[PDB]
């Protein structure tokens, strides 16, 4: 519900398919909308073939889309993940760390923080180890000391440096009983299993099984603006399940909201992706901004200026309640009938989804609970 939507889906999938062939060993969880907003921000103090690069890199086709509708696109998201009186809890953000002594453009400050509203620092890149304290101090700040010592390292002739992080803890909106946790195996070979804390729930879910996908498909939804949709594959069937995803089959999956009762087994687990967006963008094409020839004319007007770190770092924790807070009691109708059992066992697929706009908010993938 968004006219960037069909491009960020396309944007989350191009990224999800990159990590995924990279290697199918450790778990993925990424925010297409946190670097692709990132991104679309960072445009603005860009030009020619290097902002080009840029929006094409995130999916957007310039001879048929404005630009203007895609920035305008970014503004109604953010003007939608944070709200006030709604809080998703959500907790992001963005910070752009540029050498003192360069003469940087207002417009671009502008639009960076009222735009975009996001955050710009001036630092000494002269202390490589200062500067690093400073970013990951920003991140540790900004996550309440959940995202410590990000940044690992600088490049000697850094400049500018770009730091993206999310980290989301959701209430569901009919949560799981603590009591009914209890520790189970999950398949990671087909003949290899180890143990891990499974979540239970006897129930009326919104979930079925897709012929196509060849894959359960369970959606939850979370208090605040936000939709959980957990793919299971069949035996054999998560390469498939991950070529034939596409954002037409997710829409009609939101769109259904049908309920039949079944015995639902859901991992509890903390999970978390660190990217360099240098390398994983530069296999999308964003190569420029990151170079020697990179024209960032828009933030600095007459020194040479090139961006030589980028790091996304999302994390994501799901258990029974996103709270203490006992939520209002509700009962459901749940039949006599044997309900299936569908447990999430084994490597499965997810994403999260914001509901107004029907944006990626979150992809991943659950290889090993208990790898992190």
């Amino acid at each position: 519900f968004n006219k960037i939507t069909p491009n960020l889906a396309e944007f989350a999938f191009s990224l999800y398919r990159q990590l995924a062939h990279q290697s199918n060993s450790t778990n993925i969880f990424f925010s297409p909308v946190s670097i692709a907003t990132a991104f679309a921000m960072l445009s603005l103090g860009t030009k020619a073939d290097t902002h080009d690069e840029i929006l094409e890199g995130l999916n957007f086709n310039l001879t048929e889309i404005p630009e203007a509708q895609i920035h305008e696109g970014f503004q109604e998201l953010l003007r939608t993940l944070n709200q006030p009186d709604s809080q998703l809890q959500l907790t992001t953000g963005n910070g752009l760390f540029l050498s003192e002594g360069l003469k940087l453009v207002d417009k671009f400050l502008e639009d960076v923080k009222k735009l975009y509203h996001s955050e710009a620092f001036t630092v000494n890149f002269g202390d490589t180890e200062e500067a690093k304290k400073q970013i990951n101090d920003y991140v540790e700040k900004g996550t309440q000391g959940k995202i410590v010592d990000l940044v690992k390292e600088l490049d000697r002739d850094t400049v500018f440096a770009l730091v993206n992080y999310i980290f989301f803890k959701g209430k569901w909106e009919r949560p799981f009983e603590v009591k009914d946790t209890e520790e189970e195996d999950f398949h990671v070979d087909q003949v290899t299993t180890v143990k891990v804390p499974m979540m239970k729930r006897l129930g009326m879910f919104n979930i079925q099984h897709c012929k196509k996908l060849s894959s359960w498909v369970l959606l939850m939804k979370y208090l605040g603006n936000a939709t959980a949709i957990f793919f299971l594959p069949d035996e054999g069937k998560l390469q498939h399940l991950e070529n034939e995803l596409t954002h037409d089959i997710i829409t009609k999956f939101l769109e259904n909201e049908d309920r039949r009762s079944a015995s639902l087994h859901l991992p509890k687990l903390s999970i978390t992706g660190t990217y360099d967006l240098k390398s994983v963008l530069g296999q999308l094409g964003i190569t420029k901004v990151f170079s020697n020839g990179a024209d960032l004319s828009g933030v600095t007007e007459e020194a040479p200026l090139k961006l030589s770190k980028a790091v996304h770092k999302a994390v994501l924790t799901i258990d029974e309640k996103g709270t203490e807070a006992a939520g209002a009691m509700f009962l459901e109708a749940i039949p006599m009938s044997i309900p299936p059992e569908v447990k999430f066992n084994k490597p499965f697929v997810f994403l999260m989804i914001e509901q107004n706009t029907k944006s990626p908010l979150f992809m991943g993938k659950v290889v090993n609970p208990t790898q992190k």
